[PDB]
Formats: structure tokens, C-alpha cells, sequence
């Protein structure tokens, strides 16, 4: 239930798909950040789970070149650092 409001950069991204809110539930950050990985093909057409974020805003915001959607417990760190 919890509301988090993002950093301007993540902010900023969030609105690039859409997002109107100042406030977010990790819930829509996580669907919002989907199909911005979904907009911008971050994710690799024969590969599953990895998302290449190394050329991307998203690469810059998260800290890491790619990672996993396996991997919640890191996402959720990646998504934290853009959060106040
Ligand atoms: C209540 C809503 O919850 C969630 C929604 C979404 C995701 C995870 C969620 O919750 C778990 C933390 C993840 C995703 C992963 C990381 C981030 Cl930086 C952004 C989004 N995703 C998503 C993105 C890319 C790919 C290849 C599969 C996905 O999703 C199926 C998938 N996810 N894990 N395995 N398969 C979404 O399109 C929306
Ligand atoms: C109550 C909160 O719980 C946890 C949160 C987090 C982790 C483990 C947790 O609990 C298990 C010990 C782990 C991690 C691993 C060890 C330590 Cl020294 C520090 C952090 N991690 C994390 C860090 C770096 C990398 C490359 C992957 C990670 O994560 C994969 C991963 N694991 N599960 N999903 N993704 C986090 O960013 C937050």
C-alpha cells in the first residue's frame, strides 16, 4: 500500500510512458518501468528474463549494463535508489 515518490530522472522516465501521478505504489512503478522495457525493446528477442539497459536512461538510473527480472530482491534495490 505503500506510496514512494521518485527521484526526477525515474520521475521523469515514468512519465514517458504515461505515468500522470507524483506519487506511486512500487506496484504501478513496476508496471509503468515494464512497459517502458516493453516501449523501448530493453528486452532481447531470443533471450528470456534479461533486460540490456546499457545504452539506456533505465542502464543509467539502475547502475548495471543488464539484469534479470528473476532477481526481485535487486530490482527492488535498483528502483529504491530512485526513490526519496
Ligand atoms: C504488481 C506488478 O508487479 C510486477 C510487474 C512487472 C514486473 C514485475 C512485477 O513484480 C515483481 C517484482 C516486471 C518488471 C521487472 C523488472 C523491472 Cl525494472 C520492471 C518490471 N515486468 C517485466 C519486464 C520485462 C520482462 C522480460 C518481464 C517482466 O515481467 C514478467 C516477469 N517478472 N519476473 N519474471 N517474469 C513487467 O512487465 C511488469
Ligand atoms: C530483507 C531484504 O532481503 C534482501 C535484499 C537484497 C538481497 C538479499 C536479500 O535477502 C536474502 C539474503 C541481495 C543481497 C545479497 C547479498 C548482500 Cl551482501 C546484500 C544484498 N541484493 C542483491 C545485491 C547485489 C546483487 C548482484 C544481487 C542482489 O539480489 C539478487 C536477488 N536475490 N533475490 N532476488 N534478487 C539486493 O539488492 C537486496
Amino acid at each position: 500500500e505503500t506510496l514512494v515518490r521518485p527521484k526526477p530522472e525515474l520521475l521523469k522516465l515514468l512519465k514517458s510512458v504515461g505515468a500522470q501521478k507524483d506519487t506511486y505504489t512500487m506496484k504501478e512503478v513496476l508496471f509503468y518501468l515494464g512497459q517502458y522495457i516493453m516501449t523501448k525493446r530493453l528486452y532481447d528477442e531470443k533471450q528470456q528474463h534479461i533486460v540490456y539497459c546499457s545504452n539506456d536512461l533505465l542502464g543509467d538510473l539502475f547502475g548495471v549494463p543488464s539484469f534479470s527480472v528473476k532477481e526481485h530482491r535487486k530490482i527492488y534495490t535498483m528502483i529504491y535508489r530512485n526513490l526519496v
